[PDB]
């Protein structure tokens, strides 16, 4: 990055506590020594012979995002083989941290979250970005009940490995169209995000994604099989017809048939009136007591 | 390599002339000091890529795949000893000779398909079929060479990254199965047949990054032969079937060996010897 600070951020902030890990490195809650403003500081070990391409891609994605539903980016610091990414602190943490105390979210709470996640996804996809890691752990809630997408770690690793491999591609004139597709897009597109959101809606309703108790390799294997059935909500009478259909269209097995984020935004579940932050303020009141 | 010779090959061979580059490294013509026998020596400066390459070559025992004689390692230089092909690549040839005849193309395609049927039966993929990688020996025989891309894919594959529970099925598909299979070689053979007929692959005058973008863009149309009247209905059909856009519908190498173009009588090395006589004058 060109605007990186060649100094230790602990000269400007005090590390209050560790917030978690993530795809790579760790996140600390930090306080600005002068202003008293809270920030999230993500620290990663940046060795002298390391590639650099992944961290460069991650800060590029964050730096070029200017949307309410994507975590704000403040700046980056490089010091003594440690890279620090300064981002917006989200007071209630992740939806996963929340539902683990609170229990399953209500349909209206899931609906506001889905609409906020879809707004962030429509923004990302419009500027040729893919999150690729949509899940409860990556959806953050600030004190105002606002929703922000975080952890572009998986996205950065893929973007870096795709650029790296595009150098060793060679001439394409003899390449089959499917070979061209894995070289340029990895063999899939941004609609993988729409499916992840559908799994996230179930995760929020049932406290775990479908097949959580099945071997990670076996779940991948079952998806590769013919006659693979997309997951569904367990408790049939707990949820409205709009919620069941939202799950049905987001979890369309074929990406050619799966709706885009913009189309999804006009779905009855996320288009309904009365979806606002107040629904999430009620969730946070339950977190506090 | 477990069978590598830990000495300089220039103890046994005299380096005669550089034949070319290729995916990686350089290829030299070499002559055995005592027997006078000719070999091709592929020299690579210095790990899993080269291991996967020696293994692909060592485990091939088929007439239409360049014969492997062994490997040498001395002072950070790895040397791969293979069959020397006196007439060079089909690209070296057609650049002097001009377009191949339909019968010459048909024989070349049958030979390449025989080599591809063998590779696919061993679960190997060439992934770099083109005129420059199709070699011709002095007898007019056809051999597939440069397993550099295949080795680089193999090594890259050897080293999924997300969390499977939120992963879309097409994402899981590209991780377990590949984003493509061995039928990509069948398409590459269709392009090579056009290249042998026209002296260049389709869209050769278009920027490579642009070419990649037209291909991924749905509604991309498979290429065809430019001079419709010069070629037979069987040759036009062979181009149509090898260049099927859908990997599920594209015929296999053994299926293509029953196609009228490559099944016809009178397909022999003599057709290529007629071509080499044209090169000689
Ligand atoms: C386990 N609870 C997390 C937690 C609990 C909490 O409680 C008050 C507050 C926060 C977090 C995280 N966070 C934050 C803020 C900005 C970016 C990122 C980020 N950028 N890259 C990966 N991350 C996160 C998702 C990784 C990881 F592992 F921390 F979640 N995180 C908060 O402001
Ligand atoms: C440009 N003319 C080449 C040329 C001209 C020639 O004239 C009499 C003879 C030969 C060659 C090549 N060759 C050979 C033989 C075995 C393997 C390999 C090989 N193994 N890995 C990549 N290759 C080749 C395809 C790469 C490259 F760049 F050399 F073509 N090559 C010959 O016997």
């Amino acid at each position: 990055d060109p605007d990186i600070f060649n100094r230790d951020p602990r000269d400007h902030y005090d590390l209050l506590q560790r917030l978690g890990g993530g795809t790579y490195g760790e996140v600390f809650k930090a306080r600005d020594k002068v202003s008293g403003d809270l920030v999230a500081l993500k620290m990663v070990k940046m060795e002298p012979d390391d590639d650099v391409s992944t961290l460069q891609k991650e800060i590029l994605i964050l730096k070029t995002c200017r949307h309410a539903n994507i975590v704000a980016y403040h700046g980056s610091y490089l010091w003594l083989q440690k890279l620090w990414i300064c981002m917006e602190f989200c007071g209630a943490g992740s939806l996963q941290d929340i539902y683990q105390v609170t229990g399953s979210l209500s349909e209206l709470q899931i609906s506001y979250v889905c609409r906020e996640v879809l707004q962030g996804l429509a923004y990302l996809h419009s500027q040729k970005k893919i999150h690729r890691d949509i899940k409860g752990a990556n959806i953050l809630i600030n004190d105002a009940g606002e929703v922000r997408l975080a952890d572009f770690g998986i996205s950065a690793q893929i973007g870096a490995e795709l650029a790296r491999r595009l150098e060793f591609i060679g001439t394409p004139y003899w390449m089959a169209p499917e070979v061209a597709a894995v070289a340029l897009k990895g063999g899939y597109n941004e609609l993988c995000d729409i499916w992840s959101l559908g799994i996230t809606a179930i995760e929020l309703a049932e406290l775990q994604p479908p097949l959580f108790d099945v071997h990670p390799l076996r779940v991948l294997f079952l998806m590769t099989k013919s006659g693979y059935q997309p997951p569904r909500l367990k408790e049939k009478g707990k949820w409205s017809a709009a919620f069941h259909n939202f799950i049905k269209v987001t979890l369309t097995k074929s990406p050619k048939k799966r709706p885009s984020a913009t189309k999804m935004l006009s779905h009855q579940l996320v288009s309904q009136p009365g979806l606002n932050r107040g629904l999430i303020l009620d969730l946070l009141d339950k977190l506090k007591n």
